[PDB]
């Protein structure tokens, strides 16, 4: 479980304060992105009218700081659930970057921040139910999740809230929530979660690459038959994109994706019969095919 | 929530460089006008098998050492060897040098590793110094010179530089003075470590974490003395718990209202009976690479 180095993102974190409400923002070029609920009072958060709340706001009500150095706001706008604050200085540490929306099952690093200061970095997976099992306390909103490909930071998550069950929910960098949630201090519940099949399969491939292959059988299956059985075990169905991203591991091992699926199916139907895989009786579902290839 | 969390690695990323000698390439740490790297970068194929490092080193010149920081070569103007690390004096100071210190950690302590290849950061993860002085890392060919570290305030405490992988797949290395953790040597020979044990005070800290996060099926009403717990612990190849350890757990005991020795009673029941298919914080094994401080910080 390995995070991306966080330095390129650390160089982009700032704090944003309205009155006494402070959270984190992301400073890229001359724009700071943050959760729109920074403009909320305690009682505004019960059920906020964000449009009305923002109409009462001016550039001069937003305190943006990098460290203790203030950054002057020269314009503001709301895009879905994120506030965009134009500032008078371009971040000299701006990396090459992209905003992306990730699929359930994908992993990303989270730079957990408080008051604009990074406290830690960890690797997360987006669950099928569009929550993440984060580690976030009060003041963490506006922390971001990201991948780094080559030199380019792909920003995929901004943190907004904790659900009753202790899991976390947020948006992409365009302010669109992952999943059915809304930024209201109201009662909300994640759907029942399911196992990320594509990742379990990646894990089995990883086990084969390391010589652990007792679970391979001489059978195969159709993708549709597999998907129908998997759902009976609370496993996600596979998509064509999943079959494709397993390509490199399939090529590396010589084991066809649908043969590995027949192997997983047999594991689901017969259990582990007491044996282990990569030193464990549980199947891991938070390593993507990309993650396996990275560490191998 | 709960997650294995690493320190942010920006301060260390700004110190990593590539070092090359012959056909050997690994990573170096550039602080002020010195680059630190594992000394076996001066070795060849033949050499690694049984190197006489002082002999190999006196036969080198400054210009046998190629240091690259990004696209930019740094010129080496001096070199010395301190135990198993080589110190390269360069004609340029690193402007990104953080406040730092060199520390030797104790077994059971945790630190973050910034894994690097050819002088470029690739990933960060949390490790602990095992009781047998190995670390269960993720290091591939080319990762030597990668460092482990803790951050307090704005200060980076470097505690580990990476040198090798043992046949079992665990890893070994040195502090930044070049002294190995454990009975290992920087020679290309198969080496075994002593028998490992589980870091008990960290297992307890992680059980407290599981209670803070509302996961508590393993608690019980039993109790135990410190010495009667340590007897069972040692039987199962767990480290003894000291009174200092009990004290260190105080804040976590206070937060949860579970006295340390009651948590020891829970752990004792888990050791003797096991988990019977159950899981704590999502694990089917007792985790021992979270310290009390790691739990407090994050919760
Ligand atoms: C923004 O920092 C904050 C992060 C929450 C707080 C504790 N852990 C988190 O992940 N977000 C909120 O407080 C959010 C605001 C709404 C307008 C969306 N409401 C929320 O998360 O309520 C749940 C909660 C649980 C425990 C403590 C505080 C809040
Ligand atoms: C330095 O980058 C390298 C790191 C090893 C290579 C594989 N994983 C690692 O962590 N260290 C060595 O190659 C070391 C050099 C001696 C002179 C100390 N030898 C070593 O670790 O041998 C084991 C090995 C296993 C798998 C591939 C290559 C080497």
């Amino acid at each position: 479980k390995m995070a991306f180095p966080s330095g390129k993102v650390e160089g982009c974190m700032v704090q944003v304060t309205c009155g006494t409400t402070t959270l984190n923002g992301l400073w890229l070029d001359d724009v700071v992105y943050c959760p729109r609920h920074v403009i909320c009072t305690s009682e505004d958060m019960l059920n906020p009218n964000y449009e009305d709340l923002l109409i009462r706001k001016s550039n001069h009500n937003f305190l943006v700081q990098a460290g203790n150095v203030q950054l002057r706001v020269i314009g503001h706008s709301m895009q879905n659930c994120v506030l965009k604050l134009k500032v008078d200085t371009a971040n000299p540490k701006t990396p090459k970057y992209k905003f992306v929306r990730i699929q359930p099952g994908q992993t990303f690093s989270v730079l957990a921040c408080y008051n604009g200061s990074p406290s830690g970095v960890y690797q997360c997976a987006m669950r099928p139910n569009f929550t993440i099992k984060g580690s976030f306390l009060n003041g963490s909103c506006g922390s971001v999740g990201f991948n780094i490909d080559y030199d380019c930071v792909s920003f995929c998550y901004m943190h907004h809230m904790e659900l009753p069950t202790g899991v976390h929910a947020g948006t992409d960098l365009e302010g669109n929530f992952y999943g059915p949630f809304v930024d209201r201090q109201t009662a909300q519940a994640a759907g029942t979660d399911t196992t990320i099949t594509v990742n379990v399969l990646a894990w089995l491939y990883a086990a084969v690459i390391n010589g652990d292959r007792w679970f391979l059988n001489r059978f195969t299956t159709t993708l549709n038959d597999f998907n129908l059985v998997a759902m009976k075990y609370n496993y996600e169905p596979l998509t064509q994109d999943h079959v494709d991203i397993l390509g490199p591991l399939s090529a590396q091992t010589g084991i066809a994706v649908l043969d590995m699926c027949a192997s997983l199916k047999e594991l689901l139907q017969n259990g582990m019969n007491g044996r282990t895989i990569l030193g464990s009786a549980l199947l891991e579902d938070e390593f993507t095919p990309f993650d396996v290839v990275r560490q191998c």
